[PDB]
RNA sequence: UGUACCAUUUUGAAUAAGUGACGACUAACUAUGUGCCAGCAGUCGCGGUAAUACAUAGGUCGCAAGCGUUAUCCGGAUUUAUUGGGCGUAAAGCAAGCGCAGGCGGAUUGAAAAGUCUGGUGUUAAAGGCAGCUGCUUAACAGUUGUAUGCAUUGGAAACUAUUAAUCUAGAGUGUGGUAGGGAGUUUUGGAAUUUCAUGUGGAGCGGUGAAAUGCGUAGAUAUAUGAAGGAACACCAGUGGCGAAGGCGAAAACUUAGGCCAUUACUGACGCUUAGGCUUGAAAGUGUGGGGAGCAAAUAGGAUUAGAUACCCUAGUAGUCCACACCGUAAACGAUAGAUACUAGCUGUCGGGGCGAUCCCCUCGGUAGUGAAGUUAACACAUUAAGUAUCUCGCCUGGGUAGUACAUUCGCAAGAAUGAAACUCAAACGGAAUUGACGGGGACCCGCACAAGUGGUGGAGCAUGUUGCUUAAUUCGACGGUACACGAAAAACCUUACCUAGACUUGACAUCCUUGGCAAAAUUAUGGAAACAUAAUGGAGGUUAACCGAGUGACAGGUGGUGCAUGGUUGUCGUCAGCUCGUGUCGUGAGAUGUUGGGUUAAGUCCCGCAACGAGCGCAACCCUUAUCGUUAGUUACAUUGUCUAGCGAGACUGCUAAUGCAAAUUGGAGGAAGGAAGGGAUGACGUCAAAUCAUCAUGCCCCUUAUGUCUAGGGCUGCAAACGUGCUACAAUGGCCAAUACAAACAGUCGCCAGCUUGUAAAAGUGAGCAAAUCUGUAAAGUUGGUCUCAGUUCGGAUUGAGGGCUGCAAUUCGUCCUCAUGAAGUCGGAAUCACUAGUAAUCGCGAAUCAGCUAUGUCGCGGUGAAUACGUUCUCG
RNA sequence: GGUUCCAUGGUGUAGUGGAUAACAUAUCUCCCUGUCACGGAGGGGUUGCGGGUUCGAUUCCCGUUGGAACCGCCA
RNA sequence: GCAUCUUUAGCUCAGUUGGUAGAGCAAAUGACUCUUAAUCAUUGGGUCGGGGGUUCGAGCCCCUCAAGAUGCACCA
RNA sequence: CUGCCGAUAAGGUCUUCAAAA
C-alpha cells in the first residue's frame, strides 16, 4: 500500500527543516518560499559531479545565509576560485542585488551513508547503461562497508528499457520505518534514460537518536572535520 | 583432330556472384511502413499503433556456381523393442472354468548323432564392399592384389536340447486314516411382517410434506382384538468370518452330489504347466410359451415445486420383480493385479487339521487380514497372498477424435452380441501421479455496527448540489460496483476556462543560444474602436548596460493535443487486516515441504511451551502528539470571590502488590489510586491484488499540429430539460409556531481587515467613528429558564413558486450574485418493495469559527463547544 | 355461385340485451443482484369501414371490405 | 387461354388511396473498450419495372408491354 | 433439518540474461 513519506513523517520531532525563517506578510510568504527552492533545484539539477548531500538556507528581514554541504567541493572551488564567483552572480540574480549573500560551502563527513549522493550515483549509472543488477548491489555494499544499518533501494521503471514496468528492492538489515525515534534518511531521483524515466528511492538507517531534541546537532558530517569557507 | 597439351606469343583486370536466414530449436539485429488489416510459418507461434518473427531498407550470418522449396526412402524412433518395450492407478489380463493339437518340462544309465561345435574339399559368376598400390597436374574416377556370406559333402567331438532303450521318487495323482465347511440341485416343512376379506369395540379424521394438495373417511376410516386366504423374502445368529474357478451361496429337514486341508513305513513311476480352435458355466435387465401375483415399481395419470419440470417430493399405477421349460451371454463380471513353479527380514491378529491335555495359551502344516525393511515404482504405493529376484505358456496394447461407428461374416424369434476399420481432423488427450493456490449451496475454530437489541434516518413531498440520458454553436475534460456520483472543483457573471461564435497575430504572449546596439517598458490622457489593436502625446525607474529594452537571426518556443495498456511521482482498496518472505540446515528424483503448522494467551505471526528445525527482516507493539490528577517555574494583556488559567520541565500506572490456577507466558478478582490491565482519541497502513485512479497538479518516452490543435480580446457556454438515480437541507408540528425578558461555552480569525458606540432607516444597510497587529479591541451564542398566546385546522403548520420596492460587492448581477421588506401561499398529516449509520460524551440535536473568496440558496468541507440518550441475551441465520 | 360465423390494446381472448370495457402475455419506471434472468412495488395502453334508429351505438338495423367454416347435386 | 395480383435504395417489406416515399436488415461513420463482439447514436444510399394517357400535379387512377405468381379449363 | 437457488461474448501481456565483479 501506500506510505507516508519518510522525511515528512520526522519532521519537527527528530528532524530540523531545511529553512529557518519568518516572512513579514502573505504575500511576501510566497516569494521567500519560490526563491529557495529554485536555488535548490539549481544546486541539485546542474553542479552534479560534486555529490552535493543537502543545501540549507538561512534569511532575515534582509540577509541571506547559504550552508550547501559536500563530498567533493573542488568542483565548487573550482581554478583558483573561478567557478565560486559564477554560482554566486547565479545566486544573486534569483533573489535579487538588493540583499545580502552569505553562501557557506562546508565540506561533509561519512559522504556514504547519505541517501541523496546514493540516488544520484544509482541515477547516473541506469543512465549509463550500467546493468542494474550490478550496479545496485556495488552501490550496497559499499555503503555498508562504510559501517552503517540495513540500506533500502526500490527502483521502479521502465526496467531495462522494457515495454512492461517492474520494480526491484533489496533491503538488507533492519529497517525500522514504524519507529520514530530511528534516523532514517530518504532521497528520491529522476534516472532520465533514453527509454523512459525510472524513479530510484534510497532507504538509509543511521542509528538510533537516543538523545532528545529537535536535532539542531549535524548528522553524518561531524566524523572528520567540516570547514571550507567562503562565507565573510 | 589441328583435339588434349605445350611456348617467355599480342592485348589486357580486363570476360564472370548468387541464394537462404537473423524470436527459440540454430551461427547472425536495427530503423521505416502497416496496425488481428496486408502477410509469415518445419515446431513453439508472430500481427489489435512503440513488431529484432509481416513489408522495405541497412547490417550481419550459412552456403556457392550453385542456393532454397517440393516429392520419396532410411536414420534419429527402444515409436511393433530376436538383439531392444509394456499390461493396479497412463493404451493393454479374455467373466470364469474343462480342455485336444502346439510350446515348455523331474533325476540317473546306454546307444545313435537330428540340432550344437570343429577340420578337409567343392561352390557361392564378374562389377560393387573394405584395405594397400598404380595412373591420370592431385582428386572424382579407372585399373590392380587382397578381402567375406551361405549351401552341400566328408572326417571327428558328446557337455545341453531332440530320438530311442530302460531304472528311481522328489513333481503330479490314487488308497487307507483324520476333517472343516450359507458348495449345488430336487422334494417337503415353519414363524413373524405387509395386503385383502370376515366378525366385534369405537366415533372424525386418516394419509402425506420443506409447506401442502391430490387421495382415503359418517357407506364408520386410522386404531384395537380374533380368524381365514395368498404371495414374496428368510430378523437375531452375522463376524477386525467360512465355502466355490468365477457369477454366487445365510429359516429347518431329507435325498443326490462337487471340491478342498492335515498325516501317510502304501501304490503307480513324469502320467506335469499353459492353451489358438472347441465345449461348459456365467449378476441384473430383456425375450417366447403356460402358471402366479401380497409388497414394490420402469412406462402412464393426477397433485405440488418451478421462469419452464416430460425430473428430485407425494397419491395412485401396467409390464416386471416369483415358479417350470426354452433363449439372450453382456456389467466398475474389480484385487481395475492370467495361470504354474522356486527363493527373499520380521511383528500382530483370526480360521481349520494335527501334537499336548481344563479353557487360555505353546509348536507344526495351510487359508484369510493388518503393519513393515531390503527390493520395485513416474509417484501413489506393492512388499512371502508381490506390483521383488527369475523361467515356461496364453491373451492383449502401439497418440486423441472419428468409433466401438460403417461394410462384410457368424450366432440370436427380438433387442442385440462377437469381429472391426478407413476417409477426414488435432498437436496434443474429459492422459497418470503428485505440488502450490483459488473455490465448495465440505467440515473445525476465530473476528468486524455483520446479524441480533435499540436509536435516528433514506426510498414518498419541496429545495440545494453532483451524475446518466437528450439537446444545442458549445453545453470543456476526467472519475463509473464495493473503491464514481456536495468527486477533481478549498468559490464557473467578466476573470477562472481547457468549449462555441466572431474580430485580430506569426521565431510569436513567455525562453535560451548565437552578430549587434541601447538615449526603455509601463502606466495614463486623445481619435477610431465590442474590446483585441492602431495611429499622437508626458517619453520617463534606472544605469550606460546591470536586469531588461531592443534590432538581425535560424535552431526553435508553444499544445489542458493522443496514449495512466510505455512510465516516474501521488492515491483508493482488501486493511491497521495480521499477515509476506529470506539466510543456513534437513526431507523429497521434482514442483515443493520445514520453520510460519500442535497446545495455551491476546487486537495481533503478541508471547510462552512443544517441535528438523536454528535465526533474521518488513509488518504488530512501544518510542511521537493530544485529553484526564498532581508537583515545580512564571504572574501580564490572564486571575484579582486569589489561586483559576495559560505553557515549559517533571512526577504519576509499571500486572508494580495481593488472592486464585498454569511449567511459562498469561487470564480473572481485590487493594490503593485521578487513572488497571492497548486509561480515550490521533499520526503511524507489510509483500502484494484490481494492467484500480490521475499525461487536466507537476515531470516524462513516443506519436501528432507548427501563419495553427499555438496567441490576444469581446459575446455566449460550463446554470439547458420529456426524464432517472446518489448525497444533503427544509418540513409535514403543540417534545410545536409566534412574541417579550433572560443565564451559561470552546476554538479560531482579524489592518484593502475585525468593526464597538452613536445618528438615520419597517430591514438588509449607510454616515460618523473610536479600539485592536491582538490572553488587552472586535466577530450579539443558540438550544435551555420564566411569562403571554395559539388549541390540532392543511392551521398563527409548511415554506415553495410568483409580482413589486429596496441594500451590498463589483467595470458589469438579463443569460447567471446573494440579502432585506412587502404580496401570494405548490406539495407535504410520517412516506411502498428495500435499505444506511452508530457501542458515551457516542447516536440524535443546537449554535460558533476557519479555509479558498471583491460578492455568492456551501444547506458543502474542515474544525469547536452546549444538552445528551437506548441497547448488546447470543452466533442459529446474513455480509466480509 | 349460394349460405352461416368472426373483426376489442402490440399478441391471444372475455364481456355489454343501449348509458360500463376487462384477463393474461407484452411495455415502462423503480427495488433486486458484480451483472443479468427469474422475483417484488407502481405505472400505463382498446370495439374493421360506412350509413340509419335513439337524447346516446362496440352493442340495435341495413350495406361495404378482410379472414374462415359449410355446401354447390339428378341426369 | 382466361381473369386477378405483384414489380418500391444492396436484401425483405409498408406506402394511400393524387401534392411526387419511408420501416426492418445490410454497409459506413463515429461513440464505446487493451482491442473486438455486442450495444448505442448518427448517416449516405431510390430511375417508385418500361412507356403512353388523365390531372395544375401521378409511387398513388386508367391502358399497352417485360418478367413472375394466383384463381378459373391440359372438354363432364 | 432438509423451500427455491439458472447463467456469465473472442484473442491476448509480464521475465529480460549471467557472461561477472
Ligand atoms: C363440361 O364441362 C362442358 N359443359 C364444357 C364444354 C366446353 C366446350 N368448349
Ligand atoms: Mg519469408
Ligand atoms: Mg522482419
Ligand atoms: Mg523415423
Ligand atoms: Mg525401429
Ligand atoms: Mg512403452
Ligand atoms: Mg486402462
Ligand atoms: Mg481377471
Ligand atoms: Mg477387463
Ligand atoms: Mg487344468
Ligand atoms: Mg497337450
Ligand atoms: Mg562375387
Ligand atoms: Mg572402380
Ligand atoms: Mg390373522
Ligand atoms: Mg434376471
Ligand atoms: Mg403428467
Ligand atoms: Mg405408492
Ligand atoms: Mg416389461
Ligand atoms: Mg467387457
Ligand atoms: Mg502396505
Ligand atoms: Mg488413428
Ligand atoms: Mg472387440
Ligand atoms: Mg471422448
Ligand atoms: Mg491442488
Ligand atoms: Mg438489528
Ligand atoms: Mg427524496
Ligand atoms: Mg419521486
Ligand atoms: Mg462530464
Ligand atoms: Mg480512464
Ligand atoms: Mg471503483
Ligand atoms: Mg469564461
Ligand atoms: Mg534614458
Ligand atoms: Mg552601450
Ligand atoms: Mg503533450
Ligand atoms: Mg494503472
Ligand atoms: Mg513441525
Ligand atoms: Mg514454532
Ligand atoms: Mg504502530
Ligand atoms: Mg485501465
Ligand atoms: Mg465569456
Ligand atoms: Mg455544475
Ligand atoms: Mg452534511
Ligand atoms: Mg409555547
Ligand atoms: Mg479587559
Ligand atoms: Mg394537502
Ligand atoms: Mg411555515
Ligand atoms: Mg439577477
Ligand atoms: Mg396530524
Ligand atoms: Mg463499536
Ligand atoms: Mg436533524
Ligand atoms: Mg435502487
Ligand atoms: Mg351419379
Ligand atoms: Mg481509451
Ligand atoms: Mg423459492
Amino acid at each position: 500500500g501506500q506510505k507516508v513519506n519518510s522525511n515528512g513523517l520526522r519532521f519537527g520531532i527528530n528532524k530540523n527543516w531545511i529553512s529557518r525563517w519568518t516572512a513579514n506578510s502573505h504575500a511576501q510568504t510566497a516569494k521567500w518560499l519560490i526563491e529557495d527552492e529554485k536555488i535548490r533545484n539549481l544546486f541539485f539539477v546542474n553542479y552534479r559531479n560534486a555529490q552535493v548531500s543537502n543545501v540549507e538556507i538561512e534569511r532575515t528581514q534582509a540577509t541571506v545565509d547559504v550552508f550547501v554541504y559536500a563530498a567533493q567541493p573542488a568542483f565548487l572551488i573550482g581554478s583558483e576560485n573561478k567557478n565560486i564567483q559564477k554560482i554566486t552572480k547565479q545566486i544573486k540574480q534569483i533573489i535579487g542585488r538588493t540583499t545580502n549573500l552569505d553562501l557557506t560551502i562546508n565540506e561533509i563527513g561519512s559522504p556514504m551513508l547519505s541517501a541523496r549522493i546514493i540516488a544520484r550515483d544509482l541515477a547516473n549509472a541506469i543512465e549509463a547503461r550500467v546493468p542494474l543488477r550490478t550496479a545496485m548491489r556495488q552501490s550496497l555494499i559499499k555503503v555498508l562497508k562504510a559501517g552503517a544499518n540495513g540500506i533500502k533501494v526500490l527502483v521502479s521503471g521502465r526496467l531495462n528499457g522494457a515495454e512492461i514496468a517492474r520494480d526491484k528492492m533489496y533491503i538488507e538489515g533492519n529497517m525500522p520505518l514504524s519507529t520514530l525515534r530511528a534516523d532514517i534518511d530518504y532521497a528520491l531521483e529522476k534516472a532520465q534514460t533514453t527509454y523512459g524515466v525510472i524513479g530510484v528511492k534510497v532507504w538509509i538507517n543511521r542509528g538510533m537518536i537516543y538523545t532528545k531534541g529537535l536535532n539542531r546537532t549535524p548528522a553524518h558530517i561531524l566524523h572528520p572535520q567540516k570547514k571550507q569557507p567562503n562565507r565573510q
